[PDB]
């Protein structure tokens, strides 16, 4: 399975992610992206139908704040860094 999460400390509101995968990434009140599947905790498996969009957002983010992994992040966007 794939999991995704936004590192809110490195996100600078580039806005590429919400457009590429609106069913995965949205913006909080401060304009910072987060994953709507699981309240940005990187624990819900990304639906198969949304993998391509996820990849588009992952590749498009200028700050590499979107992370993609094969195991849950359990809330830590830098777990695999
Ligand atoms: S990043 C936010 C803080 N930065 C700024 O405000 C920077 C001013 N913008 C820039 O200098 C350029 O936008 C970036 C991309 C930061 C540096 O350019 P890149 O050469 O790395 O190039 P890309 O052009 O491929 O970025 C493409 C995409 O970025 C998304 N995008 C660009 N500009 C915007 C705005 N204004 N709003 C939303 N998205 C924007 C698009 O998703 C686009 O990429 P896709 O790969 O097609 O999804
Ligand atoms: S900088 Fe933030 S707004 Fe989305 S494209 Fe990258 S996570």
């Amino acid at each position: 399975p794939k999991y995704t999460i936004v590192d809110k400390e490195t996100c600078i509101a580039c806005g590429a992610c919400g457009a590429a995968a609106p069913d995965i990434y949205d913006y909080d009140e401060d304009g910072i992206a987060y994953v709507t599947l699981d309240d940005n905790q990187g624990i819900v498996e990304v639906p198969d139908i949304l993998i391509d969009d996820m990849m588009d957002a992952f590749e498009g983010c200028p700050t590499d704040s979107i992370k993609v992994a094969d195991e849950p992040f359990d809330g830590d966007p830098n777990k695999f860094e």
